[PDB]
């Protein structure tokens, strides 16, 4: 009821779906219809995938510094309208307009401007092999890639997969998640408004089992780029690699560790522990959810911790003062309940949560309490799944060798992260961690510059940094004969 | 037989297989039995696993200039051994004795030497963020990888994979092709007597369908780096996505086009079109089996093709006089001779061959007369298909845009070449053609330093260069934050 | 004096320098005072040192993506007043408008542009040596840099040396030409509108002996880019070494070849020839100043010659039509029609031009017609020697291994071209010319990404591309142990 | 004298020198006469300077493995002989027998081990401009370079010097210290008996005064790498520029500071300070002879190390026992001794040491006992100034920030190193240290991965490292037109 009904992007233009059905998108703090979204068909998408091969052409026949220049032009829009996207993302997930206002668009932004100033930089090399013949290769566009998203971070993760293909001279074809979809249409807007040429961003809508599958099967596209769940994630692998062979980027889950040693700052430790855990409503890929404390620090740590859960401020995620807002939708909700029964049931003593926040308003909102469980097992669910959810599990040990053991005792290998105030041990620990993204006295920070992805079953290739650049595009190797030619026959 | 049984090779000896069964592999010159190999089982795989678990933290723990002369002292040894090695790959896959004593240990061990050399400069980047926090990436190993090798170049295909993978650090669990299972088990004789730990480097021998399966099943593998059929590798990518989301380097066939342009000097031109048809009797998956002559010089070009092909001496393989030997084994000559019935039934010229040569001893061998079919249209089956066998198709076009335009249609992207004289053309072209590795007025060379690898559905990676030894590492992010951390919480 | 009295640059502010001299800057069109100039005194140099020192801090204290946005906000203030900055740079060296709208504040932008996106692409090492020890390198900023520029390409030379050096995170003090000092002044205006902090860009005019001298000899000054000629840059270099071992970027003059082989089509290379040795009146570094024609073409070539000159637009720099000026200023002319007088001395075969031009009005500038000898001999003054103006000279060879040995055969190194239609001899030629910038087909186009500098006693050192910018930095290596140390005492 | 006359070394023999005169070197140890040797004339640097111009083209054209194979033996050669030449290099240098068959001959061979390997690794950039136009670069030898090295490491720094410029492709004329001649000549014939062509590296013996002019001041020689003092340095690098522009390394002195911090495990602390000043008896380069303890710690600090310095077994080199060995000359010593008797005047607290040794045999030998001095201020000489002698200076600070700044407060700036074992204090601390070798919690390990040079006036450019390589070639640029050529005239 709140917005019109959103049609497909192709080709710059709004289109109409050819499906004749459609799916709702619901704001989570109160349960509003958003909008009406068109579902695509097998026709849609094959429409999509025609616009962007012939859009891709005009995209790739252009200079380094022109594609530089219109992209930088897009990073200058999404800064001016950084307050009216952050509003949209905050009624689509009911993330805090307190997080999504300087977070979401900001660094979603901060990656396009990156690269933009990187694509005249893509270079090949050069080998000479005789006085006769010598090697060069090209670093060529892969085509048309196609990028499917998660629904924490829409705009950002819109982003974060577009912004390296445009630099490198694709066409990208985004679905965004059938929970948010409202925000990447508007980023659509915005690439036809600086000047990307029509067909290089198209947006198709609808169910994931549907579209998304469609996609990944598709023979012209060359490329998929995934975030979500590692159980969703390996289906859409197996799908990609048997239909055409196509290469991936994987970004899933993790039940990432966070090891305090017994000379970290506990006041620092436990700040760390509840961004790590609570922040977007503990709703964030890469969440330290497996807090590994020392039996000596237990009791003073989990009173740190409950004192900074205490003050967390949930409420509408309308208002400024919210930093916690409800859970992304009432079906997810209800799962991150079910395993927060599952802690209850397995007897690891709760400490704070475990009830949905249902007094006054409310109750119109998928609300869960910030969640605290302690004195957990390394065999129980909350231990080895991910919840996705508000989740904090403490875990206590007894030796160095041990914490480190346990943090890679997981299929898991996304993020990890020590606090120590020694420089011996916070290197060597760091070290024998298997994850790829690792924090020292720090968490959730990703620069630009930083390659960020999973080891592992929590990913499959990198995004962010100089390589990810790289992998959007194919190595082309020419080899130059100058002399005679050596035959056996 | 010919030979000793060849055991498993596992932990630096040959061990036994539990499995109770053996295969016999055989000599397609004459149809000797050259041995009864082993096959591993599903016990035998877990060993070689944790074997290269063990055997990989020890190589990694070394430093890295020991490890380069480990690498180097197996060269000289390959050195040494090169007739011997050469002989052993000629009972094994038919090829003629001056390309096996010239090409096959030679080229394996050039990338060897390559890797070897370049082990101690695998390097990390390092980020300034601010003063207060840097960011590093190390390039830690993979650990323990498996190699599915093909038959046409059994050592080669093997040390290709090998040097980088060990270079970087990791155990490779290799499993031959079970054609052509005798040359792997020497290399892992040879790299366990230059000094490579025990467990870095196992062979099992025995099934595609199950070992070879069993390997990309497996959850403590990081990665299979695969050659073969497009056919084959889409099914082996789809296991190792769907089972513990491993990455995956592709090589896979093609059906590479040639093109000649007018102004080629078209004596050069005909021996590189039968260079690229018919060394290895057609066995290469980067062969041109499409040939673009212009039809003003489609007459006078397929008379200097057919003279030079007269010349080939087809012959035993054991004669070091002998250019063209069989194929690898009797069923594939049945695909080889049902492909030249196709030519023959879609109204295609035979030009030369296309039969079975039966006289004399050849009867006693697989072998195929170099076929040479003219006047194809590209809805003939010959021309949209990977036939892996000596048969050329020549191909007539009229202008430049319609050979290049027709060159890339076709789901293949393996190589490409082009044949002319003029400087524009040659760069010009070239930079047309969707392949991985390209060639100007030569043919099927490949240096180490030289990354190749196809487009398209013709693989996913690549081999030799610089960037393949840089994906037998992943990237871990380091961040390390000096000062102060802020918290919403 | 057209234009107010012109000051120092030094903090953000025009200052008053404490020398108590002055000089003038002439229009060459007609002879027009267009400003009076302060000279810079020893405590002028002081002075901006210390602001300098100052302003670097502030700016390397700076993300690198906060210098990236201000030298992109610079970027676009130089495309806003590009025909404004074109003209002030024409009447201060007489090069043609059409001229300066087109290549001067372009091409300077460009690389500013280029080097504006890389700042977040700095990057350092990191090799780890053993489980216990490990090391990473930094790319520290080299501090306060120093330019003295040439008045051929005034605002261009400024940016170009200005540019890698700002985004490095150094400050410079530029000296440009006391010839043509009013550009580098709008600059330094447009930096600090940008938002350069105060001192990051300070600007000294003034006489090289002087000035220019006392910049190099300063113990503070960590590097020394000096852009002109090869005997004074011995000097300059000398000077900086014997006093504080500065390190030092060096681009000289050149008496650059120009071999046109047989099969090349003279069209172009008669286009080629002029553009190298006409352009801006003669007066650039890189200037095809040799021209190696075929014995069997020289007939025709010179007629070709000959035809373009007779067409070449001779005039008022501010008028559009114009496309020649005339040399930078007087002394300069006296010295190019002294050249000029050597060679009619030593029986060079005028072809035309050899004389000033003095009809009508022209009489007021320092106008030389383009001249071009030919039937040349190596020993001629005007072959041997380094003229920077309009004369071409045409000397003829009889193969192709001669042509590339006389060519090779000077103390110069700068740049080269072949003009040849074979692919063969193209790469084969220009491998063996000993230049830095090597042109096929083309001459005098510079992209920012490729790096430009002159071997032998053209230069030291690189301009553009992306090494230059690692060469505004300098590595410290940092070894962290994380293990015990041994001793041996 | 215990050897026969030393010779030239040019050619691939041994050849007469043209001068008439000869020198003497001395052992220091004893003082007997260990050679007379030949100094090199004006026409002999010409003959050394000729031959390598023609050994140089053989070089540059092998392929990059044939070099690297060559280089490789010469790795192999120089393991087999290092207790040989260990024993040479007593002789010739006087350093402990304990030093140079663990130092010496092994890190030497261990940097062309490192670039014997890298060879194939050398290689340029590609860069695309237009469909029409790409510039590709190429890393060329420079040519015929020259090296002077330093009498400290004799074989060490002639193989830091050489391996990378042969490796490169380069010939090198190099001309040992007039001192330490000996070992020189040995690695010209193991270099010749690897297989380097005639030619590639000569060894001219002689005068710092004459042959090392010489050969800076030829006009056919591209760089020229010097080892030494600063005081030389300066009037090195300026004689080789303003002769012909020459490109220069110089790794010069230092003053290096070691700041001891409050949490530093004092006998670490210690371990570092002693072998940061009396290994090889003090001479090298990289000496931490300003050691910064805070004054807290000074009373336990300065019992660690007199604790440590007392149990320092000084002797006879040619013993296994002896770890401290004379100074390289009577000469010498006398200057280290002049330096303490300056110390001594102006009061600082001397606390071992301060004599030359005497009683017994050690009066033949020129002996100097290890001196430290504590107590001292910033005002004194043997604070600010070179000393190359067994001579540690103690400073007391305060706080933290202090002890940077004066630890900063010098021309020089080779190394540096801090002792704590707080992450962020380490890190930050080295950050703000302006030198090109930064050490933490360890000192004077220098891998061949890791880029050493000076920063202020400690020198020029860098060794080892892949950037040492990559500063061995001359980058050029070709840009190759495929598309029109527009012509303004
Ligand atoms: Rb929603
Ligand atoms: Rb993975
Ligand atoms: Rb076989
Ligand atoms: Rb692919
Ligand atoms: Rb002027
Ligand atoms: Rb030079
Ligand atoms: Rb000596
Ligand atoms: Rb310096």
């Amino acid at each position: 009821a709140r917005f019109e009904e959103q049609k497909l992007y192709i080709g710059g233009r709004y289109v109409e779906a050819s499906s004749g059905a459609t799916f709702e998108t619901i704001n989570p703090a109160n349960g509003e219809v958003l909008a009406k979204v068109q579902r695509a068909s097998r026709e849609d998408v094959e429409r999509a995938v025609q616009s962007a091969v012939e859009g891709q052409k005009v995209w790739a026949a252009m200079t380094a510094m022109q594609r530089s220049r219109i992209l930088r032009r897009a990073v200058d829009i999404l800064r001016e309208r950084n307050d009216e996207l952050a509003a949209l993302e905050t009624l689509d997930t009911g993330k805090p307009l307190a997080e999504t206002r300087s977070v979401d668009i900001v660094t979603g932004a901060d990656v396009l401007e990156y690269y933009a100033g990187l694509v005249p930089a893509i270079e090949g090399e050069q080998i000479p092999l005789r006085e006769t013949s010598f090697v060069y290769t090209r670093r060529e566009p892969l085509g048309v890639v196609a990028g499917i998203g998660a629904w924490n971070y829409p705009v950002q993760i819109a982003l974060w997969k577009s912004a390296p293909a445009l630099a490198a001279g694709n066409a990208m074809i985004f679905k965004p998640s059938e929970v948010t979809p409202l925000t990447a249409l508007k980023l659509a807007e915005i690439y036809t408004e600086a000047g990307v040429p029509d067909g290089v961003f198209n947006v198709l809508t609808g169910s994931g089992r549907e579209v998304g599958q469609w996609l990944t099967e598709h023979p012209l596209i060359e490329k998929i780029s995934f975030t979500g769940g590692t159980s969703t994630g390996k289906k859409v692998m197996a799908s990609a690699s048997s239909s055409s062979l196509k290469e991936v980027t994987m970004e899933l889950g993790g039940k990432s560790p966070l090891i305090i040693f017994p000379d970290a700052d506990l006041d620092r430790a436990a700040d760390i522990a509840v961004m790590a855990n609570f922040f977007s409503s503990g709703q964030v890929c890469t969440n330290g959810t497996r807090v590994f404390i020392h039996r000596s620090q237990q009791a003073r740590f989990e009173a740190k911790v409950l004192e900074r859960v205490q003050r967390i401020r949930l409420g509408d995620p309308q208002d400024e003062n919210t930093n916690f807002g409800p859970l992304v939708s009432f079906p997810h909700m209800e799962s991150v309940l079910g395993y927060i029964e599952s802690g209850k049931a397995q007897k690891a003593r709760l400490l704070c949560g475990g009830e949905r926040v249902t007094d006054g308003a409310f109750g119109k909102g998928a609300y869960v309490a910030p969640t605290v469980f302690t004195d957990c097992r390394d065999d129980m669910t909350i231990v080895r799944e991910e919840i996705f959810g508000p989740v904090m599990s403490i875990l206590v040990y007894d030796d160095e060798d041990e914490a480190i053991r346990r943090a890679n005792d997981t299929e898991y290998g996304l993020a990890a992260g020590v606090v120590t105030q020694d420089l011996a041990r916070a290197h060597r620990a760091i070290h024998r961690l298997e994850a790829g993204i690792c924090w020292i006295n720090t968490w959730g920070e990703s620069p630009a510059e930083m390659p960020v992805g999973g080891y592992k079953q929590s990913g499959v290739g990198r995004e962010n940094g100089l390589t990810t650049l790289a992998h959007y595009t194919r190595i082309k190797s020419v080899q130059v004969e100058l002399g005679d030619y050596a035959s056996v026959f």
